[PDB]
């Protein structure tokens, strides 16, 4: 009956926005068993045209456009075609986590091993394009010295500052690092501050982290706490929430995903929108609940949301670890408030089932924005390039996706591959000789 008016959800359906899927690409072979903790195994640079991947084989680094396939009219969209044969380095220990830094030279890689412990190590993006090292090693490693509570939960490099990042492990502590020549601790945080998330502000002069205690706190990169921001007030004291994920959209706007502060996995997590106050107006913050809007079918992996901000399109895109499909909430034209988007049927993005039977859920996520392919779909009409949104599925499996805004006003947000010098590659330090 909708009733209460109150408990209503902003959402419009949108005919001007469609997500249009590519052929489906295997990166690497269907696992044995299905993947259940967080993890973030593919990350982008933009700024190249790459795209790494990291799964069972170990690293794989592959030009981005050699990963997309157009499907001309007609063809099988549940098709998948194998490899495009990339770059592919071998990594000692499994990967759970991938991420670029902002100047797009430094590539984490986060890893479990049972004698070390989790560690991280820092690739330089430059010694990948080296033709002349056929082994691509990490010029550095940060020990975590820890074993499940070392496990990265969360992991982000500073969208301003190229040698910053911070990084959350399993056991609720964080640190951030400064990641030049070598690996330095800037800050720290013990476990019992009990983080779960972090993402920085816009330009990166602070660093927002989200808490077991369902609140999200905003630091100096120093670690020197700056503002609190309280877990929604319809929240009770009986049914805990902790933050799952963070996105810091703009200075007083954050989507903020709250999920059961016990860990249980039955419960959605609901993704909120939080608008707060100028130390100006003396309204109070304002959260909007969004709920679900990536159903979230799978109750065995642990609860990730991969969150995304398009800044040209005012609009967050966001995927679930338990979902098979992507989500959009957009901002209103009152620049205000928010509205999740509902799509038609056919340009909606959806994971594909296995071959098996079982549903793929997402394990990395990330948007392409060098694409220069134009799309066709008749020989009437030929749409401008579009970015392309990628997610590599728990089956091993790449699914693109175009995303064609028609929204009044929205320009272009494609850009060619920039070509890489490889002067300044980063040598490891501990070398030797064999």
């Amino acid at each position: 009956m909708g009733d209460e008016m109150d408990a209503m959800i902003p959402e419009r359906e949108m005919k001007d926005f469609q997500f249009r899927a590519l052929k489906k690409v295997r990166i690497f072979d269907s696992p044995e068993e299905l993947p259940k903790e967080r993890s973030s195994l593919l990350a982008v640079s933009n700024k190249y045209g790459l795209v790494f991947a990291g799964g069972a084989s170990g690293l794989q680094i592959f030009p981005t456009k050699n990963l997309l396939i157009q499907n001309k009219p007609g063809d099988d969209p549940n098709k998948i075609v194998d490899k495009v044969q990339g770059l592919l380095v071998p990594m000692k220990f499994p990967i759970h986590h991938l991420a670029l830094s902002c100047d797009n030279l430094t590539l984490s890689a986060c890893m479990m091993s049972s004698e070390y412990g989790s560690i991280i190590a820092f690739f330089d993006v430059r010694t990948f394009s080296n033709e002349a090292k056929q082994q691509k090693r990490p010029f550095a490693y940060h020990k975590l010295l820890k074993d499940a509570g070392g496990m990265v939960i969360d992991m982000k490099w500073n969208p301003t500052v190229p040698s910053m990042v911070a990084v959350c492990l399993a056991d609720g502590s964080i640190a951030v690092l400064q990641v030049t020549e070598t690996v330095k601790v800037c800050a720290t945080l013990p476990s019992t501050v009990a983080v779960t998330s972090v993402c920085w502000s816009p330009k990166g002069k602070q660093l927002a982290v989200g808490k077991q205690n369902g609140t999200v706190v905003q630091y100096l990169p120093t670690l020197q706490e700056k503002k609190v921001i309280p877990c929604p007030p319809f929240y009770e004291s009986d049914h805990p929430v902790r933050v799952l994920d963070v996105l810091w959209i703009g200075t007083y706007v954050f989507a903020i995903v709250y999920a059961a502060a016990d860990g249980t996995l039955e419960t959605s997590p609901d993704v909120v929108m939080a608008l707060l106050p100028k130390k100006e107006e003396k309204h109070p913050e304002i959260f909007v609940n969004f709920m679900e809007p990536c159903y979230g079918s799978c109750t065995e992996r642990q609860h990730h949301y991969y969150l995304s901000y398009i800044e040209e399109w005012d609009l967050v895109l966001a995927a679930s670890a338990a979902s098979t499909e992507v989500s959009i909430l957009a901002r209103q034209s009152d620049q205000i408030n928010w509205e999740s988007w509902l799509l038609e049927d056919s340009s909606r993005a959806e994971l594909p089932v296995t071959d098996k039977s079982d549903d793929s859920l997402p394990m990395g996520v990330v948007v392409d924005y060098t694409n220069q392919v134009e799309i066709t779909i008749s020989d009437e009409k030929t749409l401008p390039p579009a970015p392309v949104l990628m997610l590599l599925s728990t089956d091993g499996v790449l699914c693109p996706f175009y995303m064609i805004n028609q929204n009044p006003g929205v320009k272009s947000l494609i850009k060619t591959p920039e070509r890489l010098s490889l002067e300044g590659e980063r040598q490891p330090k501990s070398p030797g000789s064999t």
